[PDB]
């Protein structure tokens, strides 16, 4: 969490776009 599978400070959704 948030929306994004890789658990790190470089993950999908890595800001507004997703997480946020």
């Amino acid at each position: 969490c948030x929306f994004x599978l890789p658990g790190g400070g470089g993950v999908c959704x890595l800001x507004s776009e997703c997480i946020x």
